[PDB]
DNA sequence: CCGGAGGACAGTCCTCCGG
DNA sequence: CCGGAGGACTGTCCTCCGG
Protein backbone atom coordinates (compact mmCIF):
# COMPACT_ATOMS: atom_id res chain seq x y z
CA UNK A 1 0.00 0.00 0.00
CA UNK A 2 2.52 2.46 0.86
CA UNK A 3 3.63 4.29 -2.38
CA UNK A 4 7.74 5.25 -2.10
CA UNK A 5 9.27 8.85 -1.04
CA UNK A 6 9.89 9.71 -4.48
CA UNK A 7 6.28 8.96 -6.13
CA UNK A 8 5.02 10.42 -2.74
CA UNK A 9 6.94 13.43 -3.10
CA UNK A 10 5.71 13.73 -6.46
CA UNK A 11 1.75 12.89 -5.96
CA UNK A 12 2.54 10.06 -8.74
CA UNK A 13 1.30 6.43 -8.53
CA UNK A 14 3.67 3.96 -7.38
CA UNK A 15 4.29 0.72 -8.96
CA UNK A 16 5.30 -0.50 -5.14
CA UNK A 17 7.79 -2.90 -5.58
CA UNK A 18 10.53 -3.44 -2.97
CA UNK A 19 14.08 -2.51 -3.57
CA UNK A 20 13.73 0.19 -6.34
CA UNK A 21 9.80 0.68 -8.05
CA UNK A 22 9.57 0.59 -11.71
CA UNK A 23 10.61 5.03 -11.92
CA UNK A 24 13.52 4.56 -9.28
CA UNK A 25 14.92 1.60 -10.89
CA UNK A 26 14.72 2.94 -14.44
CA UNK A 27 15.77 6.69 -13.00
CA UNK A 28 18.54 5.35 -10.93
CA UNK A 29 16.91 7.18 -8.10
CA UNK A 30 17.08 6.08 -4.22
CA UNK A 31 14.21 4.07 -3.52
CA UNK A 32 13.63 4.90 0.35
CA UNK A 33 9.61 3.64 1.30
CA UNK A 34 9.77 5.35 4.99
CA UNK A 35 8.18 4.78 8.19
CA UNK A 36 4.62 6.82 8.61
CA UNK A 37 5.83 9.86 11.35
CA UNK A 38 3.77 9.80 14.18
CA UNK A 39 2.20 13.12 14.92
CA UNK A 40 -0.33 14.11 17.76
CA UNK A 41 -3.69 12.43 19.15
CA UNK A 42 -6.39 14.68 17.32
CA UNK A 43 -8.87 14.32 20.29
CA UNK A 44 -10.92 16.64 21.44
CA UNK A 45 -9.02 16.36 24.77
CA UNK A 46 -5.99 17.29 23.19
CA UNK A 47 -7.42 20.01 21.87
CA UNK A 48 -9.34 21.63 24.52
CA UNK A 49 -6.09 20.61 26.40
CA UNK A 50 -3.60 22.81 24.71
CA UNK A 51 -6.04 25.46 23.53
CA UNK A 52 -6.63 26.44 27.02
CA UNK A 53 -3.07 26.11 28.43
CA UNK A 54 -2.33 28.63 25.70
CA UNK A 55 -5.47 31.03 26.70
CA UNK A 56 -4.86 31.16 30.32
CA UNK A 57 -1.26 32.84 30.20
CA UNK B 1 -36.24 15.12 18.42
CA UNK B 2 -32.80 15.64 20.80
CA UNK B 3 -32.96 15.01 24.54
CA UNK B 4 -33.75 17.40 27.05
CA UNK B 5 -31.41 18.69 29.47
CA UNK B 6 -32.70 16.85 32.27
CA UNK B 7 -32.90 13.14 30.47
CA UNK B 8 -29.58 14.10 29.58
CA UNK B 9 -27.75 15.18 32.49
CA UNK B 10 -29.38 11.99 34.38
CA UNK B 11 -28.94 10.14 30.85
CA UNK B 12 -32.46 8.87 30.62
CA UNK B 13 -34.69 8.53 27.92
CA UNK B 14 -36.41 10.80 26.26
CA UNK B 15 -39.64 11.30 24.32
CA UNK B 16 -37.89 14.78 22.95
CA UNK B 17 -41.29 15.82 22.32
CA UNK B 18 -41.67 19.99 22.41
CA UNK B 19 -42.39 21.32 24.31
CA UNK B 20 -42.54 19.35 27.61
CA UNK B 21 -41.28 16.00 27.10
CA UNK B 22 -43.30 13.45 29.07
CA UNK B 23 -41.25 13.11 32.35
CA UNK B 24 -40.81 17.25 32.74
CA UNK B 25 -45.19 17.24 31.78
CA UNK B 26 -45.31 14.11 34.22
CA UNK B 27 -43.18 15.87 36.74
CA UNK B 28 -43.93 19.13 36.72
CA UNK B 29 -40.15 20.05 35.74
CA UNK B 30 -38.99 22.80 33.38
CA UNK B 31 -38.20 21.45 30.38
CA UNK B 32 -35.15 22.92 27.92
CA UNK B 33 -33.51 21.90 25.01
CA UNK B 34 -30.78 23.96 25.49
CA UNK B 35 -29.12 24.67 21.85
CA UNK B 36 -26.26 22.73 19.65
CA UNK B 37 -22.64 23.20 22.05
CA UNK B 38 -20.62 24.78 19.27
CA UNK B 39 -17.15 23.76 19.63
CA UNK B 40 -13.86 24.62 18.22
CA UNK B 41 -12.83 22.46 14.86
CA UNK B 42 -10.64 19.10 15.42
CA UNK B 43 -8.63 19.93 12.70
CA UNK B 44 -5.61 18.75 11.74
CA UNK B 45 -4.34 22.98 11.20
CA UNK B 46 -6.39 24.39 13.90
CA UNK B 47 -4.54 21.45 16.40
CA UNK B 48 -1.23 22.22 15.07
CA UNK B 49 -1.46 26.21 14.82
CA UNK B 50 -2.73 26.38 18.43
CA UNK B 51 0.30 23.97 19.77
CA UNK B 52 2.43 25.64 17.43
CA UNK B 53 1.41 29.12 18.86
CA UNK B 54 1.80 27.25 23.02
CA UNK B 55 5.01 26.09 22.13
CA UNK B 56 6.10 29.58 20.51
CA UNK B 57 5.19 30.97 24.65
C1' DC C 1 3.43 19.91 -11.44
C1' DC C 2 0.25 19.80 -7.81
C1' DG C 3 -4.71 20.81 -6.13
C1' DG C 4 -8.23 17.61 -5.11
C1' DA C 5 -11.38 13.37 -5.59
C1' DG C 6 -11.84 9.25 -3.71
C1' DG C 7 -12.43 6.60 0.34
C1' DA C 8 -11.21 3.65 4.25
C1' DC C 9 -10.46 4.83 8.71
C1' DA C 10 -10.10 7.14 13.40
C1' DG C 11 -11.87 9.36 16.82
C1' DT C 12 -16.40 12.41 18.00
C1' DC C 13 -20.59 13.14 19.70
C1' DC C 14 -25.13 12.51 21.21
C1' DT C 15 -28.29 8.82 23.42
C1' DC C 16 -29.92 5.64 26.59
C1' DC C 17 -29.34 0.63 28.62
C1' DG C 18 -28.62 -1.58 32.67
C1' DG C 19 -25.86 -2.31 36.91
C1' DC D 1 -26.16 8.24 39.37
C1' DC D 2 -23.24 6.78 35.52
C1' DG D 3 -19.96 3.56 32.42
C1' DG D 4 -19.86 2.85 28.13
C1' DA D 5 -22.21 0.39 24.44
C1' DG D 6 -24.44 1.27 19.87
C1' DG D 7 -24.54 4.54 15.45
C1' DA D 8 -24.54 8.36 12.76
C1' DC D 9 -21.32 11.94 11.59
C1' DT D 10 -17.15 14.58 10.93
C1' DG D 11 -12.83 15.09 9.55
C1' DT D 12 -8.30 12.37 8.60
C1' DC D 13 -4.80 10.81 5.90
C1' DC D 14 -3.30 8.37 2.31
C1' DT D 15 -2.83 7.79 -2.36
C1' DC D 16 -3.11 8.67 -7.24
C1' DC D 17 -6.10 11.27 -10.69
C1' DG D 18 -6.20 14.64 -14.23
C1' DG D 19 -6.04 19.36 -15.93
Amino acid sequence: EQACDICRLKKLKCSKEKPKCAKCLKNNWECRYSPKTKRSPLTRAHLTEVESRLERL
